[PDB]
């Protein structure tokens, strides 16, 4: 478990959420591709790829000195609840961490 992050993240429909994953701050790690995928299909990476579902509604930023990268996701919907992975390199390399995202429903506002 070299990489570390939030095992579980809960949010409410309509919110914005940020997910921070940590990795050894060594050169290879620092410059290798960072990715966020849904259990695993790439949704956004540090190598210029941004899926259509995420285009404009999310971001992925790398902070090498810290050995971290952050995925910001906005306007969370019921479609976003699920299992994801944040990792380095290629998806099937396994060098990742599993994150469970639960988007709690937004109840109506009476009273
Ligand atoms: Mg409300």
């Amino acid at each position: 478990s070299p990489i570390f992050g939030p095992e579980e993240v809960n949010s409410v429909e309509g919110n914005s959420v940020s997910i921070t994953c940590y990795y050894p701050p060594t050169s290879v790690n620092r410059h290798t591709r960072k990715y966020w995928c849904r259990q695993c299909i790439t949704l956004i990476s540090s190598e210029g790829y941004v899926s259509s579902k995420y285009a404009g509604r999310a971001n992925l930023t790398n902070f090498p000195e810290n050995g971290t990268f952050v995925v910001n996701i906005a306007q969370l919907s019921q479609d976003d609840s699920g299992r994801y992975k944040c990792g380095l390199g290629i998806n099937s390399r396994g060098l990742s961490f599993d994150v469970s995202l639960e988007v709690l429903e937004h109840h109506h506002h009476h009273h």
